[PDB]
């Protein structure tokens, strides 16, 4: 399995954003999946009653797409990744660096799902002010943020991280409990990840992915102290040149 040092030495954040998050008129498997993720995260943070004071995002990578509907429903967003270089990319955007990744196609798509109430500029300034803390993170540790003081959060979010981060089910189920340590009892857990998948590519470079099915996922979340409110499985896959998944699951859970 890809080790944490392989993420520190070889995970290229600029390449990663270019292969997966360049929203494209040409209807790429990647654009479709991104459109799938974007309409689910709107559904969860805007239509459903998923709102709170504090949202922690775990495995943020170099991406801000998972936070664009979230910032409508939370006052404070803390973003985390195990890879510093990833957190360095994220911050470029937060600072509105003119060398930050261009997200606006995505910001336009979301500004649309939310019924054009706001322009691109002012949905971007909602997210920037919402993100209060950018922190090192590790889902294998029982205190994944280490020493860092944080109030109990109302929602933990993890997009396409825990498949990347966990060599096996025991580790996977351990990681779920550990994110619960950051959550108020009856606090929301949101996970969007790949189903039946062993790898994904960032350019020439190969990264493992925990190969796990519908049953295994939903079993681990119960084990970890959660009750599932909704669970969803789309059959849409990544390009065959990039990933070997059979689909993607989304879930909203609660902490017993
Ligand atoms: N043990 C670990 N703890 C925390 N993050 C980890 C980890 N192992 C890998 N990661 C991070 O998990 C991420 C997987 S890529 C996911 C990026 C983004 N959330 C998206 O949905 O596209 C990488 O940024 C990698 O650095
Ligand atoms: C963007 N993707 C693509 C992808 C496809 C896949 F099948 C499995 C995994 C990924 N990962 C994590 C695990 C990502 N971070």
């Amino acid at each position: 399995f890809t080790s944490k040092d392989t993420y520190l030495s070889h995970f290229n954040p600029r390449d990663y954003l270019e292969k997966y998050y360049k929203f494209g008129s040409r209807h790429s498997a990647e654009s479709q999946i991104l459109k799938h993720l974007l309409k689910n995260l709107f559904k969860i943070f805007c239509l459903d009653g998923v709102k709170g004071d504090l949202l922690i995002d775990i495995g943020s990578g170099p991406t801000i797409y998972q936070l664009l509907s979230a910032c409508e429903s939370f006052k404070e967003i803390v973003v985390t990744d195990y890879s510093d270089q990833n957190l360095q990319e994220l911050e470029k955007w937060l600072k509105a660096a003119p060398a930050a990744f261009d997200w606006s196609p995505v910001v336009t798509y979301v500004c649309d799902l939310e019924g054009n109430r706001v322009k691109g500029p002012e949905k971007e300034e909602k997210l920037r002010q919402a993100v209060k803390q950018v922190l090192k993170c590790d889902v294998t540790q029982s205190q994944p943020l280490g020493a860092v003081p944080l109030p109990p959060a109302d929602c933990v979010l993890s997009t396409l991280c825990l498949d990347a981060a966990c060599p096996d089910l025991p580790t996977y189920c351990r990681a779920l409990r550990n994110l619960g340590s950051l959550l108020k009892p009856g606090g929301f857990l949101v996970i969007m990840d790949a189903l039946k998948s062993s790898y994904y590519m960032i350019g020439e470079q190969k990264f493992s992915s925990l190969p796990l099915g519908r049953e295994a996922v939903e079993a681990a979340v119960k084990e970890a102290g959660y009750t599932i409110e909704w669970f969803e499985v789309i059959s849409q896959s990544y390009s065959s040149t990039m990933a070997n998944n059979e689909g993607l699951f989304s879930l909203v859970a609660r902490k017993l």
